[PDB]
This record gives structure tokens, C-alpha cells and sequence, in this order.
């Protein structure tokens, strides 16, 4: 028993929400005990109901946010059940050393493992499967990858020695999916991951995607899932991508702090529009709503947003604020004496 | 009446030239009151002569540039006349609420409506159509898309206390378009856009322009069109591109300042090369001219510039600096006693 | 002789390695006299022998690293012998005037050209062939470009006015490849790059390329050529992408000071995951080696990582710590009384 720290395990929750944590806080490091579980399943990815052969952490796509502190050690038990088929790892961008834990982590179907790694870099970072070779693509489009943040003690700051604090955190995880088509160009259905894996890879070398969603399928933040908030809170929104570009955006607001790298030992850009995530890694963008009603929150290729699944909504109540904006002249007819030309 | 302040109306111009304004005022707020016309008509897009069913505001692809101060409010009158086919509406990024305004300017054919926005947030910002889920990529794609800035009152800065002023603005927007082919890989032609949708909604989906444009076509500021300017002059380029990624660089010069996320509340960068406009965002470059003759401006992926049709030339006037650059040896036979291994 | 500096001839080296240079000089400015060879070859580009024509300077891709210090003129002597079939040039995106010299340096087969520079931005930049039109992106995605690094005269700093300085340095020339393929999908040979073009631009002007290799072939810095260091060492990682976005990363690794846009009078990012190199530019990427063993090295598309040739190794010798990271327990059965839903 080298390491002699207090122990606190960590119970994870389904994205995007996020498991009970502190902003700021006074205790001194401690062994943060998290458990993943990999889970192959076949699920669905659109609103007609294609499914596909996806491969997960903790039965989710994205898998779960971890949340620790700076100096903090992060012990992980992978769990690769003998129900599945293949073997399975686990690469922390988080972490020093071992490509990030993937060359201390393979296990075949039937075998756990425990890996400890040092928080010693603040941010938000990405997690992934990563086996070996074409394997580690694979691996990760078809769902194995999630985000890990990491807090200074004291939280979060402006770059210019001012807190912030969020009053909300959702998590939102995009990934690029590439399902096979017929020679009609219907999508293929498959009854394992290792029989979809030739025809994915034909898909996977044209890199376009079929499907890019939010929290694993087209509309699954939308309607009865839309995110909630209420004017005035700063609602902190983690996104990540493990394979691809991402460009988000909050239409009709902004991003007021945002850390676009992910990364919190560097100030935050102000008011942007627009934000950018490269592929492998996360971001984070601080936002204080100020009027109610719905937001519609995309990667701004908007032929993806609209056509290829990624929209989330958030709804916001509150009251409007018509100083900010307001209906001047509902939609009426153009007046006979106008010149339009 | 409740907001009681002066009224200035601003007659827009076409693009990459800018309406008359002032860089720094001492003006109190205003409301800038501008007109936007939805016009729907065939448009060639290419130096071959391939037409293509536009959208647009104000004839224009891009849409004029509109410029305020920080605090001044936006009245703005869009206006769909009974010529045009299909519904239409307005989002821009620099406004909070109802997704950008969208959601309270939707008008059929016939109709007007009046929004006002408070300038809140500085910067360059996309406006574009988006009426609603599959149509909001096809108008924006289809040319329903331009820039807003918003200056602080006193003018731009470096971020470090000085003021930077610019002796000539030019607006640069890039479009993405999707344009059918036939099985022989000719462009198709359609009568209308709704009679082109289905084919163009196709391409769309692959994520692969057919053309790559600035102000509207390829060759379109390039020849005759080219930009001018002075050597010792401080230029500034406003470049937007509301669905996609872009590159810019000017090839002979450099970004002496750049705002690449397009947001003045953040210091600009310094002496870049190439610089990157994500998609669904604007952006601004100022550089001083050092050097007469061509330069050319670019998306610096140059498939995407060459062949694509993402060209822009300046043209610029003064007298050489051999200091900076010289030709020391015209071209030459290599000489005999050169050994080239 | 107006220029009255002492030269210095600089022999150039094969990438990844770097001619011998001083960080920090207290020399005054000199006359940096470098030797570009243009040469047209037949090249293998993957580990299955595929062979396409390449166009380079000085028989390499990436083209050899140029380092200078701010305020030294580059004196370019670019040859083109008469074995080449098609004219050649040079763009230097750290220089003034001319499209960056490609305008004062065409050369056809059996001619050379004496081009001056003034290195008056610091950075790491782009250099790359232009010849006109559809030649440039084609003559750079056939591998005509490199790079040059223009230190301050002082060395690299942290922005915060710490020095900065590496004990190795490496350079990553990244290249998008577009390879023509015959019906059933095998790579085609041609005799020529003439020959070659017609089929090649067909690929090119679909954008997505068929093969991503750093240092010209896939696996070129794996095995025995992987990129040695040793724990402690502060390596810098230059990497440039002369048409194409990168994500950069290294895998177990981060980069503690990053200049992702390439440009030195920018304070660098702290504690990256991954970093993004936009087409037309090169950046720069500090790491200090904390761990032994090997390490990838990316862009985190990782489809083009593991399939398309774009993974680079480093073997780091030393003494593995584990504080960092350590496997608690290894691979063993799930035991009998676990519960793992
Ligand atoms: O800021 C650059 C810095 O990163 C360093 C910190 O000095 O270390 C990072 O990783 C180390 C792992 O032990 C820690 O010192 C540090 O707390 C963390 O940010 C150096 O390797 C380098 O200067
Ligand atoms: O996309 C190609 C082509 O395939 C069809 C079926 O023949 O539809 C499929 O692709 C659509 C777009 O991805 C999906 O909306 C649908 O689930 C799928 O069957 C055609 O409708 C389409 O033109
Ligand atoms: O700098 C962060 C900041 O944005 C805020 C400014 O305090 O507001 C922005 O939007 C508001 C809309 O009224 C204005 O206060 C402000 O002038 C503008 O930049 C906050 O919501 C937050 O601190
Ligand atoms: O691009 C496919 C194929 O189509 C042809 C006509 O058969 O040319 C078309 O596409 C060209 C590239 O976009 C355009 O230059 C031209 O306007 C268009 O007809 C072929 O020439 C080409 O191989
Ligand atoms: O920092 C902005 C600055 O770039 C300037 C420097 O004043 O010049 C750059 O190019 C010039 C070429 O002579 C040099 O003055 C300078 O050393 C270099 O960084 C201006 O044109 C502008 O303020
Ligand atoms: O990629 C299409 C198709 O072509 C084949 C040969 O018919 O393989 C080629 O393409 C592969 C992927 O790029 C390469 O691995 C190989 O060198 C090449 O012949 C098929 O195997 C493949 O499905
Ligand atoms: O140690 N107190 O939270
Ligand atoms: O299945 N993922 O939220
Ligand atoms: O672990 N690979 O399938
Ligand atoms: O109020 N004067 O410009
Ligand atoms: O048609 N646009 O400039
Ligand atoms: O308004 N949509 O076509
Ligand atoms: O001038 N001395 O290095
Ligand atoms: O051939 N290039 O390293
Ligand atoms: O120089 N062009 O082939
Ligand atoms: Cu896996
Ligand atoms: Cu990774
Ligand atoms: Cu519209
Ligand atoms: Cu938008
Ligand atoms: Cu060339
Ligand atoms: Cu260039």
C-alpha cells in the first residue's frame, strides 16, 4: 500500500448529466475509485430507427464524465464482460505515460483490470478505446470514447483572477458514425460487431459520415430530453469529440467563457458564436441565459445539425427580456406604397 | 413608443464593399435601422457559366454587411416578396433570444416583419435564414447567409491599450454550394429551387462541395473585380462562412492582426500565416501593406481555391521594397560546373 | 553588393532531423544562403508498395526544414534540372511580396533562380511550389513543400518572459496524397506525373484524400525510424500541413506549450490533449518526456491515424514513474461475486 490518501469511490450517471461532484474545494487529494463496465449492444441511431453495432463504456454513447480535482488520483477498474466478443482498453487523455493507460489496460472478454493515473493536467480530456492498429478507429466510431474533467482545486477562473461557477453541467458527446448501405442505399443491419466490421471500414476510409449525434442517436436531446435551464444560471456544456471536428453553437445565445482547447490553464475567449472542437479532444463553454424559451444547440455544419442528427434543444424558462429583443412588427402584408427592389 | 432614442437609417451596399460608417464615435446609442429583401433567382456561380437556383438577401451572395457600435439597437425590416416561392426569416448571431431572432421573423411570400436587437456583444457575426429543420442547411447553403459587425465605441484595439484603425474594409464571404450532376457528370439545371431541392439535398448529404466561392462566383474578385488598395494602408477582411470551415490566407502578406473566432472582447493574434474561419462563424484580418502588385486571397486548401473556385485577388499600388524581397538572379541555365544531387 | 552582411551557407538535412542551428545568438543578422533541387520521382507511399509520382524539393516530403533567426535575410538558390519535365517555384509564406516569391521564381527544366527574403516574422511557416492555377494544389499534394522556422534572437519563451529551450527538435511534414484507383479499386501506376494528372485531379477535387502520411510514406517514423528521446528532455515538434487541416496529438503525452497557429510574438497554450493545424500553416508543439516507452504520435482523425498512414512513433528511454501511472492490478478473471450491470 504505497499510495496512502483517503479513498472516495465515484458512482457514475448517464450523459449528459453528471455525477455529484464539487467546484472548489478545500479537502487534500484523494484516490477517486471509478468502475467501467464495457458493454457491445446493438442500438438505435435515428428517428427512422436504423440501429447499429455499437460498442460502449457503461452502456452509453458517450460514456459517462469522470470529475476530479488537480493532484487527485484517478483509479479505474475496466470491466470487459464474457459476453462480449472482443478485447477491450482504455487510453485517458488525462493521463502521463503507457499511451495514456491503453498499454496497461487489454482485456479479453472475461477480465477486469485497475489503473491508477495522476490528475496533473486541469481540463476537460477525452476517453477512448484504443486495442490496436484499425482496430483503435473502429473501436472508438463505434461508441467507445467519453471525457474525464479535471478542476483546479479552486475552480474555475477567468484567466484574469475572477471565479466562475456553473449552476448547471451537462455533458454533450458527438460522435461521426459510419453505417453500411445496400447497392438501394438503405442502411445494413448486421447480427455482431465482428460481421459489420468490413463492410464499416469501406465506410470509415471515404471519412463521411453517415450519422453525427449527440448522446448516441439523432434527436436524443430534443423533445421530452431537451436540457433544462432558467434564465439567469451559468450552465457549464462539455463537449467532446474523440475522432472528428465539432463547431458548436448555442443559437440564440453565445458562449461567454470559452475554453475551446478544453484545457483551464488558459484564459477563456469571450462572446464567441462559434466555438471549435478539434477531433480527440473536449472543450467547454460557460453561458448565462438571458431570455427563456428554446435554444437549439448544433455543431454549425448545419447539413449535419439538420440532416445528419446533431441538434440538442435546451428549454429555458424564465421571462423575456424585450430590451434585448423584441417583435417590433408581426408578419403582415408588405405595404402597397413599399418599393422592394 | 418605450425605447426612446435617435433613429439613423442605414442604406447598405453590396458586397465586399461596406456601407458608410465611423470606427470609434462619441454618439450615444442609436437605433440603425436596415432593410433586408429576400430575393430567390437563378445565379451563375462559375467562370464555365453554371447556373444554380439561389436564395439571397438583397440580391447578394454574400448579404451586405451590416455595421454598429456596441449598445446602438438593430431595427431590422425583412421583407419576402409575393415574387419569391417559399417562406423565409432571419438568425443573427450578434442577438440574444428566439433562436437569433428567428423565431419571430418567419414570413410567407407577401409579408414583412420588423425585429430589433441590442448590439450587446462586439464583433463580426453571421445572419442567416433558417426557417426550420432541413430547410435551415438548404436556404443557407442555397446563398440566405452574411455578416454583421459590431465595433466597440472607441474603435478596434490590439488588446494591449492601443488603437488600431483600418483605412479600407472589405467583406469576404465564402459559400459552400451543392450543385446536381447528371450520370455524365454535367451540372443539372432546374426552373425553380424547390424543383431543384431533392437532387441538391443529396449532395448536400455527402459533405462535398461542388464550389467553393467568394462574393457569389468563382473569378468574382478576381480581374477587373480584383480589390484595391495602397501600400501603407492597414486593410481589414471580414470573412464568413455560415456552414463550413474555411483557411484564409493571403498569399504575399500576413494577418497582422487577427480575430479568427471574430470576437473583439478577445486580443487579436499576431503575424500569422493562414488563419481559420469555422463554419458558422465570421472573422477579421487587418494587414498593412508593405508591397505593390497581385495578391492573391484563398481558402489555403488549395484544391479548394484553384479548382473550386476560392480566389479573391488584391491589387495593390506603391513601389517595390527590395529590402524585404529581391530577385538576385534571374532565371538562369544552371551552370556547367554545378554538381544537383 | 548594396547588402553588406556576412553569409553563412547552410547544408540542409533530410526530414525529420534539422540542420544544425543556435536557439539564442548574439550575432548580429547575416546572409543565410540555402540550396533547394527540385526533383520529379517515382515514390512508394504505404506499406503495400503503392508508387506514385511525387514532385519534391531536394527528394524528400516533407521538403528539409530552413531555420533562421528574425532579422536574417534567406538567400534561396532553387534549381531546377533539366531531368524535371514541368516548371517549378517557391512560395515562402514568412516572406513579403511577390504571392512569397512565387512570382520572382519560375523556372523551367535547365534553370535556376537566386530569391532574397527578409525574415522579418518569427514562427515556424509554410514554404510550398505555386506555379499557377490548377498547377498549385497539384504540384503541393504531389509533395512540393516544407517548412522554415524563424526564431527570435533570443529563443523560444513561455509569453510570460521565461526562455524556453529544447534539447531536440523534429519535423513533422504531413502530406494528403490523392491516388487514382482503376474499377476494382487497386491503385494505378503511371510512367509520368503528366500522365498521372487527369486522374489525379478527379481525385482531388472529391477532398478526401486516399492516403495521410508524415515524412512520405506510411509507417516512414515507426520501427526502426521511430523518433528517439529520453525522459526529461524538452522536445520540440514542429508540423506542418501545407493544404489540409491536422489535429495533432501525442499519444500518452500533451504538449505543455503550444503555438497551434505557428507564430513565436503569440503566447503559446499550456497542457493540450491535441492541437489543431489549420491547411497552409505550420505549428509548433513543446513536450517534456516524463515516462519511457514508445509513444504515437497523430492526427486524431484517427481513421486517417490508423488507415491512412498517419501515425508517427517516438522510443523514450528511461525510468518509468509511478506516481503517474501505475497498473494496480493486471488483467485478471471478473471475480465470481462481482455484479457488473
Ligand atoms: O507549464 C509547463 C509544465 O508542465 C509541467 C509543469 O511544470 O508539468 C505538468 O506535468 C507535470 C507532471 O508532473 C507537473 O509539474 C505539473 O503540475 C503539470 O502541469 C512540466 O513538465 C512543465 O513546465
Ligand atoms: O441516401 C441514399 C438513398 O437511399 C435511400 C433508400 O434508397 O434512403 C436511405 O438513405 C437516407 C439518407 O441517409 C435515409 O434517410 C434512410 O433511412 C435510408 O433508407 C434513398 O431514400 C436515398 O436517396
Ligand atoms: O464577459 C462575460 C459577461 O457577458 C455578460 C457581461 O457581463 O453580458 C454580455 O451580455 C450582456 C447582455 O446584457 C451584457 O452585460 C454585456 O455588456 C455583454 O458582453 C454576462 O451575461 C457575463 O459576465
Ligand atoms: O466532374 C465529373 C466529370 O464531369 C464532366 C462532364 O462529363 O465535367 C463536369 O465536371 C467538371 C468538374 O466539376 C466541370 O469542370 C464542368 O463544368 C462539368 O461539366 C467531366 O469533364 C468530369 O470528368
Ligand atoms: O505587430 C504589428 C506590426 O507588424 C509590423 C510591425 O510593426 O511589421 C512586421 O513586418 C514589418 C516588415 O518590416 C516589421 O516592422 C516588423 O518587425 C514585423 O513584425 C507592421 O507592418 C505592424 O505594427
Ligand atoms: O478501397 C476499395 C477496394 O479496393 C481494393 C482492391 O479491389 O483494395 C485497394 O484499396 C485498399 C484500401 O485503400 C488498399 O488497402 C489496397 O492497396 C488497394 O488495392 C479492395 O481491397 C477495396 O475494398
Ligand atoms: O476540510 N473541509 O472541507
Ligand atoms: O446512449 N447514449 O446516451
Ligand atoms: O480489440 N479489437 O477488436
Ligand atoms: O457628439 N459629437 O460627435
Ligand atoms: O452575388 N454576390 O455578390
Ligand atoms: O421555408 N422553407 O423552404
Ligand atoms: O558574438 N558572439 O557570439
Ligand atoms: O521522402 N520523405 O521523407
Ligand atoms: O508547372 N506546372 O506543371
Ligand atoms: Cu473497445
Ligand atoms: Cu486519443
Ligand atoms: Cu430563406
Ligand atoms: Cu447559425
Ligand atoms: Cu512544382
Ligand atoms: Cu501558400
Amino acid at each position: 500500500d504505497d499510495l496512502k490518501l483517503p479513498r472516495q469511490r465515484v458512482d457514475l450517471v448517464a450523459p449528459p448529466f453528471v455525477h455529484v461532484h464539487e467546484q472548489a474545494t478545500k479537502q487534500g487529494p484523494k484516490i477517486m475509485e471509478f468502475k467501467l463496465v464495457v458493454q457491445e449492444k446493438k442500438m438505435v441511431i435515428d428517428e427512422k430507427g436504423t440501429t447499429f453495432q455499437a460498442m460502449t463504456f457503461n452502456g452509453s454513447m458517450p460514456g459517462p464524465l469522470m470529475v476530479v480535482h488537480e493532484g487527485d488520483y484517478v483509479e479505474v477498474t475496466l470491466v470487459n464482460p464474457a459476453t462480449n466478443t472482443m478485447p477491450h482498453n482504455i487510453d485517458f487523455h488525462s493521463a502521463t505515460g503507457a499511451l495514456g493507460g491503453g498499454a496497461l489496460t487489454l482485456i479479453n472478454p472475461g477480465e477486469q483490470v485497475v489503473l491508477r493515473w495522476k490528475a496533473t493536467r486541469t481540463g476537460v480530456f477525452v476517453y477512448h478505446c484504443a486495442p490496436g492498429g484499425p482496430m483503435i478507429p473502429w473501436h472508438v466510431v463505434s461508441g467507445m470514447n467519453g471525457a474525464v474533467m479535471v478542476l483546479p482545486r479552486d475552480g474555475l477562473n477567468d484567466g484574469h483572477g475572477h471565479s466562475l461557477r456553473y449552476d448547471r453541467i451537462y455533458y454533450i458527446g458527438e460522435q461521426d458514425l459510419y453505417v453500411p448501405r445496400d447497392e438501394k442505399g438503405n442502411f445494413k443491419s448486421y447480427d455482431s460487431p465482428g460481421e459489420a466490421y468490413s463492410d464499416t471500414e469501406e465506410v470509415m476510409r471515404k471519412l463521411t459520415p453517415t450519422h453525427v449525434v449527440f448522446n448516441g442517436k439523432a434527436g436524443a436531446l430534443t423533445g421530452k430530453n431537451a436540457l433544462n435551464a432558467n434564465v439567469g444560471e451559468n450552465v457549464l456544456i462539455v463537449h467532446s469529440q474523440a475522432n472528428r471536428d465539432s463547431r458548436p453553437h448555442l443559437i440564440g445565445g453565445h458562449g461567454d467563457y470559452v475554453w475551446e482547447t478544453g484545457k483551464f490553464s488558459n484564459a477563456p475567449e469571450t462572446g464567441l458564436e462559434t466555438w471549435f472542437i478539434r477531433g480527440g479532444s473536449a472543450g467547454a463553454a460557460l453561458y448565462k441565459f438571458l431570455q427563456p424559451g428554446i435554444y437549439a444547440y448544433v455543431t454549425h455544419n448545419l447539413i449535419e445539425a439538420a440532416n445528419l442528427g446533431a441538434t440538442a434543444h435546451f428549454k429555458v424558462e424564465g421571462k423575456w427580456n424585450d430590451d434585448l429583443m423584441t417583435q417590433v412588427k408581426a408578419p403582415a402584408d408588405i405595404p402597397t406604397g413599399s418599393t422592394n427592389e
